C-alpha cells in the first residue's frame, strides 16, 4: 500500500498496459522510464528555450564541428557503476552498429567520438546540423554501456527491459494492467551533486479507458496530475475547484498547431491561389469558440507556437506583408479570377473547363472536437462556392492516408508539437523528401514541391541557434514561402491540457509562477515534469 | 465484499456518520430505514397523487368519521412473527401513551381503533381532517407491537436500534463512518403476496463531504442514484453521459417553493401594498438563467408546484385575476401612492414620515445558490428605490431567526416541499398558531394574521380530497388571500435533483417513462425510491 500523502498520482498518457521499459524506444516505454529512471544531458524548458545542465555540467561547440560536453562529477547507476563519458559515447555508438534505433541517422553527419577522460565527451561532425543536434541533447537517455554493450540487435530494440536499470531519481517499482509504479531512488547521485530531491516518494503512472473516469479522479481528489483532454474546463473552474495553467481563456499552455494539409499534386488544389482562396474563406473563430469554449488560441498566418523558442525567431515583417486572413468575398473574387465559376447553377464552383468540384476534408472517426471544426469548414467552404465534405476514416485509414499523400484536404497535428528549433515546424510542412517516398512519416504528406525550400531548411538547420539575426531571416524566407503557396493552412493551437488539484501537493506551475512545462508524456519529463516533482509541497 | 453488479450505490442524504435506525425518527434515522426496514400501510405518488396499496390491501372512508384499512394476507416481520391489524393499532396507540412522538397529535381527533379480526383496522375520528390523514397514511411506517410494547419511553424516542427488526425488502447488513449497507431480505413477503422483488441484492447509502466527490463517483461509475444538487447540469449531459429527468431545461422535477417570506410585523413590510411593490420589483428570470442556468422553473404567482398533485386543485381563475407579475414602474407607482417618496436625493424611498428604510434579506452562509439569488433581488429593489442589504447568517442563527420571526425579509423554503395536498403548502404559509408561539417550527414565521385564513384551512383540512371542487374552491379562497396580502412571495421551484448513470443499473424514471418521484431521502423511500428498485434492470 503506498501512503496517499507521499504519493503523486499521474495520469494522460498511458493507453496500454505497462510492458516496456526499453530505453531504446523511449516513445513506447512506460512514460517516466526516460525522464525518472534514466536521465539526459540537459534539460531542456519548452517554454524559454532554455538548456538547463543535468548529467552533463556544460556542453558547447568548441568551433564549427566540435561540440563537447563534460560531464557532472559524482554520477553513478543504481548499481554504483560510474556514469562516465564511456556511457555517453557507447549511447551514440551503439546506434551506428545497430541503425534500427531511432537516432542512428546521427552517424550521417557525426564523424566519431572522443574521451580523453571520464567526463569528457567531444563529438566531432562532418556536418554539423544545429538544429537536429539541441533535439538530441534534450531527447536521447543515456544508458549503461556495462548493461547494453553485449546485448543483440532484438534485445536493445525489442527486450521489455523490466526493472530498469538506470540513474535516474527514481526506480521501476511495481506495475499492473492499470498502473506503474515508481519509487524514489533515495541514493540518486543528483541530490548529493545537484541538491535536488523529488517531493513524491512514489510516482504512479495511471491509466483509464475514459475521460469520464479521469475526471471523476480530479473531482475525487484521487489524480493529481493529469494531461487527458478534458472538454468542459470553464465549468469545471468555476464550480469545481480544477485548476488550469491560465486563470482565463485560453486556460492551457499551447503545444500543437492543428491545420489544413492540402494535395498539392491533385487539381484544383495543385494550384496556389485555390489554396490561397481555401485559407482566406476559413473563420477560425467559431472553432475557438463553439467547439473548444476558448479553450485553445486562434493561430497566426504563420503558425509559430505562443509560450515556445519559436517566437524568439519570429519574422514579422514576412507575416504582416504576407499574412492571410478571414476574407470571404476576396476568395469569392480569386476564384472567379481563376477561372472557378458556378456554371450549372447549383451554387458551387466548377472547374475553368465546367466540370463538378467536391473536395474531402477528413481526420479520424471519433475525434469530435476535430470532427466539428471539420464541418464548420466545410460550411465555409460551401459560403464561397467550394464544395466540400466531411470524411471520417478509422484512425489507421487516416494516418495510411496520410503517409501515403491519399487525400483532398486533411486536418492533422502530426509533427508540429512544440520543440526546441521551428526548424521542426518547417520540416514538418515542407519535408522534400516526401516527393520521393511512398510514404512519408515526417511530413510535406500532400507532396508540396519547391526549388528553395530544401535549401533553406538546409540552411536553417546549419544555422547556429544562438544566430538569431540569421535563424530569422531563414524563417522570414520559408514562412513567405509558407504564406504564398500555403501547402499547410494552419488554424488554431492543440492545448498543452493541463488540470491539478491541491489536496494532496501543492505549488505546481501556473501562468503566475511559470517555471515548468507541464506534460508528462513518454519521454517529455526531461522537459519539465521531473522539475515539478522538485518543486511539489505537501498540502496542508 | 460486494459484487458489484449486484450493488446498487445511492447517495444525496446521508450528511453524518450511520447511528440511528429507529423508525419513531423517521426523519433522523439512516435513510432507508423506513421504506427498505420498515413499511407503511400505502404507497403515494407525488407525482399524480395515487395511492398504492402496500401493507394495506384497501383503505376507504366508510363513513365521514370512519376509516377502514384491511390488510392483505401473508405478511410477517423478518423473524416470522405474522404483522396484523393489532401492529398497526400499535403503532398508532403507542403515541398516546408517549406523546413525545412526532404523530402524537393525531390523538386529539382520533378517537378510537377497532381490530374486529387480524386484517382489519376501523379508525373512529373525533374530528376527521382528511388532508392531515392522507399524509399519514404514507409517511408512518408499521413497527413489531412484539418488538416494542415492553420498551420505555427513552428507549422508544432514542434508542439507536441497531439491525432493525422489520417487514421489508432489506435488511441491515453493516455499516462505517462513510455508507450503510442494506441486504436484500430474499423471503421478503412481498416477493410472494405482490409479486414483486427489489432487482439489488444490496443497496449501499454513501456518505460524502462535498459535491466535489459526489459527482467524481458518479463520472467514475461508483454511485448509481444521486440527489445531489450538483451545479453544472447542461455540460454534464452535454459532454459526460449523465442522465437527469429532463432532457432539456428544466432537467429535474421541481421538490419545493423557494420565496420570501417578509415580517408582518415591522414597519413598513407590516403594510400589504408595499409588500405587493417587492413582489412586482422582482425577476426571477436572471436567477432561474444565470444562478441556476435554467435548471430550475420560476414559479407561478400562487407557487403551486408542477409535477404534484396540488395541480389537481389549482383555482386558475383566482390567479389570473389577483397573481402578480413583474412590474417596477407599477412598484414605483405603488409606492408614491403609499407615501413611501426619496425626500433626501439618496435615490432610495423614506417613510411616509420622511425616515430611512433599509431592509436586510437573508440566508443562511454557504447556501452559495441562494446567496446569488439574494445580491439579484437587492438590486432589483433598488431600482425600485427599496434600500435593501444583503445578511448571511450561520445556518443555525438563519433557522433561529426564522422560528422568532427576527427577520425582514427572509428566503425560505421550509414547509413547501412536494406532499399529498397543497393544504401542507397554505399551512406553511398562514399557520395562525405562530402568532401565539415565541417559535414557530410550522410556518408563518413572519407571523401575518388574517381573521379568515384559519376558518379556510380548518374546513380544507376537512374537506375530502375527491371533493375536487371544493377543494379547489377553498384553495381559490386561501390562493386569493396569499395574492392580496403577500405574506409570502413566491419566486422559482427548488429542483429534485437527480442524476443516474447505466453502467450497471439501467431503465431509471425519467420524462419519457415518469413511474416514480425519484427521492432517496429519509422516508422518502415510500414514495418512489424503492419502486425504483423494483424495476432497475442489469446493464448489458
Ligand atoms: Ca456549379
Ligand atoms: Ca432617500
Amino acid at each position: 500500500v503506498l501512503e496517499r500523502n507521499e504519493t503523486m498520482y499521474y495520469g494522460g498518457s498511458l493507453w496500454s498496459p505497462p510492458s516496456n521499459w526499453n530505453p531504446f524506444t523511449p516513445w513506447n516505454a512506460v512514460p517516466g522510464t526516460t525522464g525518472l529512471v534514466y536521465e539526459t544531458m540537459f534539460f531542456y524548458d519548452p517554454l524559454t528555450g532554455n538548456f538547463d545542465p543535468w548529467l552533463a555540467e556544460k556542453g558547447e561547440w568548441l568551433d564549427s564541428k566540435t561540440y563537447r560536453v563534460v560531464l557532472r562529477e559524482g554520477i553513478y547507476w543504481h548499481d554504483n557503476v560510474p556514469l562516465t563519458s564511456e556511457d555517453v559515447r557507447f549511447t551514440f555508438e551503439i546506434a551506428k552498429k545497430y541503425k534500427g534505433i531511432h537516432y542512428s541517422s546521427v552517424w550521417e553527419w557525426l564523424d566519431h567520438i572522443e574521451t580523453p577522460d571520464n567526463r569528457t565527451v567531444i563529438f566531432v561532425f562532418k556536418d554539423p546540423r544545429y538544429h537536429e543536434w539541441n533535439e538530441l541533447l534534450y531527447t536521447l537517455p543515456i544508458v549503461p554501456k556495462h548493461i547494453w554493450e553485449e546485448k543483440d540487435e532484438t534485445t536493445i530494440l525489442q527486450s521489455s527491459n523490466e526493472y530498469p536499470l538506470g540513474s535516474g531519481p527514481y526506480v521501476a517499482h511495481s506495475w499492473d494492467q492499470n498502473k506503474m509504479i515508481f519509487e524514489r531512488f533515495e541514493n540518486w547521485w543528483g541530490t548529493k551533486v545537484m541538491g535536488v530531491k523529488p517531493a513524491p516518494k512514489y510516482v504512479v503512472i495511471v491509466r483509464v479507458l475514459s475521460n469520464n473516469v479521469a475526471l471523476g479522479m480530479l473531482m475525487k481528489g484521487e489524480l493529481d496530475f493529469s494531461n487527458f483532454m478534458l472538454p468542459g474546463v470553464p465549468i469545471l473552474k468555476k464550480v469545481y475547484n480544477l485548476n488550469t495553467w491560465y486563470d482565463e481563456p485560453p486556460y492551457h499552455l499551447s503545444s500543437t498547431v492543428v491545420g489544413l494539409f492540402l494535395n498539392a499534386r491533385k487539381y484544383p488544389l495543385s494550384l496556389p491561389e485555390f489554396r490561397r482562396a481555401i485559407a482566406m474563406s476559413i473563420n477560425a473563430d467559431p472553432i475557438v469558440q463553439r467547439v473548444y469554449e476558448g479553450a485553445v488560441l486562434k493561430a497566426d498566418p504563420l503558425g509559430f507556437l505562443p509560450n515556445s523558442v519559436w517566437m524568439k525567431y519570429y519574422p514579422k515583417e514576412v507575416v504582416e506583408k504576407h499574412g492571410f486572413k478571414y476574407d470571404p468575398e476576396e476568395a469569392k473574387s480569386i476564384l472567379d479570377k481563376l477561372g472557378f465559376r458556378d456554371v450549372n447553377g447549383d451554387g458551387f464552383r466548377e472547374t475553368p473547363d465546367g466540370k463538378p468540384i467536391k473536395l474531402t476534408i477528413e481526420c479520424p472517426y471519433g475525434w469530435t472536437d476535430w470532427m466539428q471544426a471539420i464541418q464548420v469548414i466545410v460550411d465555409q467552404l460551401k459560403v464561397v462556392g467550394i464544395n466540400a465534405e466531411p470524411y471520417f476514416p478509422d484512425s489507421s485509414k487516416y494516418y495510411e492516408n496520410m503517409y501515403k499523400g491519399e487525400f483532398d484536404i486533411e486536418m492533422n497535428a502530426n509533427g508540429t508539437g512544440i520543440s526546441s528549433t521551428p526548424w521542426t515546424y518547417f520540416n514538418t510542412i515542407f519535408y522534400p523528401d516526401a516527393l520521393e517516398s511512398e510514404f512519408s512519416y515526417t511530413g510535406n504528406y500532400g507532396r508540396y514541391q519547391n526549388p528553395e525550400v530544401e535549401s533553406l531548411l538546409e540552411e536553417l538547420n546549419r544555422t547556429p541557434l544562438d544566430n538569431v539575426e540569421k535563424v530569422t531571416e531563414l524563417c522570414g524566407k520559408l514562412g513567405e514561402i509558407l504564406l504564398k503557396d500555403l501547402p499547410f493552412i494552419p488554424l488554431w493551437y492543440g492545448a498543452m491540457a493541463f488540470i491539478t488539484q491541491d489536496n494532496v501537493w501543492t505549488n505546481w506551475p501556473n501562468e503566475h509562477n511559470p517555471y515548468a512545462w507541464p506534460c508528462g508524456w513518454a519521454n517529455w519529463w526531461q522537459t519539465g515534469a521531473l522539475k515539478i516533482l522538485f518543486n511539489l509541497k505537501p498540502a496542508k
